[PDB]
């Protein structure tokens, strides 16, 4: 009816928002990084086979038998996915991505189980030897808060 009554509603409605978005902004990013992960996976098939058939991790996308160009394995929030010695790292785009996750990435690497291998998912890693990787510490890793509970693996997870 009156002006002020409206301002209260508007103030009320507007306060539930300011309060509620630092968590939607995260549900959001946590949704986006969740795909960088789905695009990262599916590259496991290629990579696993290459390793088991040859006993050497595929050096790049072409070796693993996937889109030779990493930029062809891109998405909406994913600007690409590159295989670097069995390690598959997904990168977050720069257009259409939260704010503190864009340009950031995660990695998926595996480990010789002997006759088979086990996969890990976590923050950017680099392969050292056929059975050892390490934190690709550089400052572009997707922050722990944005990663699922299933993608919290450390460089030395076994
Ligand atoms: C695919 O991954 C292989 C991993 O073993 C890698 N081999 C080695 C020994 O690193 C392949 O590279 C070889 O084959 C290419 C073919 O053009 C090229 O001749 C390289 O010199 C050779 O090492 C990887 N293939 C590619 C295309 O890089």
């Amino acid at each position: 009816f009156t002006l002020i009554e409206l301002m209260i509603v508007i103030a009320i409605v507007g306060i539930l928002a300011a309060v509620a978005l630092p968590a939607y902004q995260d549900y959001t990013a946590r949704a986006q990084v969740s795909e960088a992960i789905l695009l990262a996976e599916g590259q496991k098939s290629a990579v696993t086979e290459y390793y088991l058939n040859h006993g050497k991790w595929p050096e790049n996308n072409t070796s693993a038998g996937v889109a030779s160009s990493p930029t062809d394995i891109k998405g909406k929030y994913v600007k690409e996915v590159e295989v670097k010695n069995g390690v598959v790292t997904a990168t977050m785009l720069s257009s259409g991505v939260n704010n503190e996750i864009k340009g950031k990435k995660l990695s998926l690497w595996a480990r010789r189980e002997n006759g088979s291998v086990k996969w890990f998912c976590g923050q950017p890693v680099t392969r050292t030897d056929d059975d050892t990787v390490a934190d690709a510490k550089d400052g572009k890793e997707i922050d722990t808060k944005h990663l699922p509970s299933t993608c919290r693996d450390n460089f030395d997870a076994k």
